[PDB]
């Protein structure tokens, strides 16, 4: 469980983050199909890009990057009561998209990449750790619903 002081860290760049919520799902996106390229896979609306400036032209991988980062922002600022805003989440990422909690894992690790490319200021290691333990609880709360309908 975060502390009220870790849950300030987390929510204090994440303010940063929505000055530019489209920015940030891009660089989050691309490093993510780049670090871990079967991610890219998942997306049959994105399968067809081959090279990061094919995805960094593409209108409808930035429109994606808000859709994730308004969604987690959501849950984020629900501090750890955040179970009504993930059961839908959990229930599409298992059954219908099939994405691992593996997957996850890597898209926690893009985000906090990019969060200390953007807000280095704003991203010293105490926040890089309260973030770390936000995105673990998040996959921790995901990963039980996974596991709840025979997904892990
Ligand atoms: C921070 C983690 C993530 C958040 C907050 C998130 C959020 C969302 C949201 C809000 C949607 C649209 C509503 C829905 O279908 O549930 C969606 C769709 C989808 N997500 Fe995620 N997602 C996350 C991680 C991932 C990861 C890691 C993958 C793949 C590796 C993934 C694959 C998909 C796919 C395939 C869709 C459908 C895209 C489409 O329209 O064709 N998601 N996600």
């Amino acid at each position: 469980v975060l502390s009220e002081g870790e849950w300030q860290l987390v929510l204090h760049v994440w303010a940063k983050v929505e000055a530019d919520v489209a920015g940030h799902g891009q660089d989050i996106l691309i490093r993510l199909f780049k670090s871990h390229p079967e991610t890219l896979e998942k997306f049959d609306r994105f399968k067809h890009l081959k090279t990061e400036a094919e995805m960094k032209a593409s209108e409808d991988l930035k429109k994606h990057g808000v859709t994730v980062l308004t969604a987690l922002g959501a849950i984020l600022k629900k501090k750890g009561h955040h179970e009504a805003e993930l059961k839908p989440l959990a229930q599409s990422h298992a059954t219908k998209h099939k994405i691992p909690i593996k997957y996850l894992e890597f898209i926690s690790e893009a985000i906090i990449h990019v969060l200390h490319s953007r807000h280095p200021g704003d991203f010293g290691a105490d926040a890089q750790g309260a973030m770390n333990k936000a995105l673990e609880l998040f996959r921790k709360d995901i990963a039980a619903k996974y596991k709840e309908l025979g997904y892990q």
